[PDB]
């Protein structure tokens, strides 16, 4: 496996806040077609990686989502967060705006002066965000199939049929969500897909924003959207017991999976 990076994983390694690799970060100068951005990326990966864009909910800024900055990046990853133009954007300008966040990474992944400058493999990406913004990640899989994975949490759309997405794609959920209730967002958006990998994991009594910055689950939270990510976008079967399993947590009311391997 070309995309195989860093040491084999462990529960422990997966939980800690932090993987093996060195993380720094940079504000962009110039967002094309978002409204702000911070690119977190390894100093120390070895090989090119692959690049995540992460979008929040409706009101919300990047400190909603930040904690996923480094402890994806370090684990092998180039991360952007996003400020939206306006913070009312909809699902579907998440999704435009996300997906040039990430045409803005492979931009500067082929510029000389960028940080990134030859750190990413612009063909392995993947999707995360919030609320709306995990709508947006959802349609962002959608119309782009070559995404190797999506990793939404409390997702919202005003529709919730993703029988459309065939990109490997885990929906964290907040159990005791009133803003996306779960059996009107989150559940039925899982149930709607057919043709992918797909995951389901509820965190026990959360609210709207269990999976946030803050959140008291960083350790199950985060190995899970790590795993996943490394599973699907770097094809890295090391992490295939951990991407896959339930984790039979006390932390989670509700687990589901298909056609995980
Ligand atoms: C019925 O659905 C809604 O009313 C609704 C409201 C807000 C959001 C959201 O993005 O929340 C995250 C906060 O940042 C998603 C759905």
């Amino acid at each position: 496996n070309p995309y195989a990076r860093g040491p084999n994983p462990t529960a422990a390694s997966l939980e800690a806040s932090a993987g093996p690799f060195t993380v720094r970060s940079f504000t962009v100068s110039r967002p094309s077609g978002y409204g702000a951005g911070t690119v977190y990326y390894p100093t120390n990966a070895g090989g090119t990686v692959g690049a995540i864009a992460i979008v929040p909910g409706y009101t919300a800024r990047q400190s909603s989502i930040k904690w996923w900055g480094p402890r994806l990046a370090s684990h092998g990853f180039v991360v952007i967060t996003i400020d939206t133009n306006s913070t009312l954007d909809q699902p579907s300008s998440r999704s435009s705006q996300q997906m040039a966040a990430l045409g803005q990474v492979a931009s500067l992944n082929g510029t000389s002066s960028s940080p990134i400058y030859g750190k990413v493999d612009t063909a392995r990406m993947g999707v995360m965000g919030w609320a709306m913004g995990g709508g947006g990640s959802l349609i962002s899989a959608a119309n782009n199939p070559s995404l190797k994975a999506a990793a939404p949490q409390a997702p919202w759309d005003s529709s919730t049929n993703f029988s459309s997405v065939t990109v490997p794609t885990l929906i964290f959920a907040c159990e005791n969500d009133s803003i996306a209730p779960v059996n009107s967002s989150a559940l039925p958006i899982y149930d709607s897909m057919s043709r992918n990998a797909k995951q389901f994991l509820e965190i026990n009594g959360g609210s709207h924003s269990c999976a946030n910055s803050g959140n008291s689950n960083q350790a199950l939270i985060g190995k899970k959207g790590v795993a996943w990510m490394k599973r699907f976008m770097d094809n890295d079967t090391r992490y295939s017991t951990f991407a896959c399993e339930n984790p039979n947590s006390t932390r989670v009311s509700d687990f589901r999976t298909a056609n995980c391997s």
